[PDB]
């Protein structure tokens, strides 16, 4: 299993603009287009992202291209972050993927807000980090995905995704 296959399980793949779990216009493999309620503002962000007039539809290649870009940015974003980088550096390969996942979903700011849980991950207190991670709007809004990510943090294996 790898980061790409893990996020592809968490986000699915859709080739037409859709609304995410929060009601925002998205396309592809969890690629947020905009928070505006305007569908037209979404189609425009899309064309700009793809460099062609799509009319709200993209191909599998176009979806994967945005995905590659998004994973890369999530990683680069964690490495540029004074609060996230140290955590990431402290973790093993599997758990590093769990952190990329949270950042891909909620952005670097959001994750940097998990202050206490980050400190626990760093100290390798797995059970206690998992309990804290669960006391969050994140967990209450997207419980099945949160549980998978949390179990990944707790065990250091891909069991939740297998
Ligand atoms: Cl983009
Ligand atoms: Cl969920």
């Amino acid at each position: 299993m790898n980061i790409f296959e893990m996020l592809r399980i968490d986000e699915g793949l859709r080739l037409k603009i859709y609304k995410d779990t929060e009601g925002y216009y998205t396309i592809g493999i969890g690629h947020l287009l905009t928070k505006s309620p305007s569908l037209n503002a979404a189609k425009k962000e899309l064309d700009k992202a793809i460099g062609r007039n799509t009319n709200g539809v993209i191909t599998k290649d176009e979806a994967e291209k945005l995905f590659n870009q998004d994973v890369d940015a999530a990683v680069r974003g964690i490495l540029r972050n004074a609060k996230l980088k140290p955590v990431y550096d402290s973790l093993d390969a599997v758990r590093r993927a769990a952190l990329i996942n949270m950042v891909f979903q909620m952005g670097e700011t959001g994750v940097a807000g998990f202050t206490n849980s980050l400190r626990m991950l760093q100290q390798k207190r797995w059970d206690e980090a998992a309990v804290n991670l669960a006391k969050s709007r994140w967990y209450n809004q997207t419980p099945n995905r949160a549980k998978r990510v949390i179990t990944t943090f707790r065990t250091g294996t891909w069991d939740a995704y297998k």
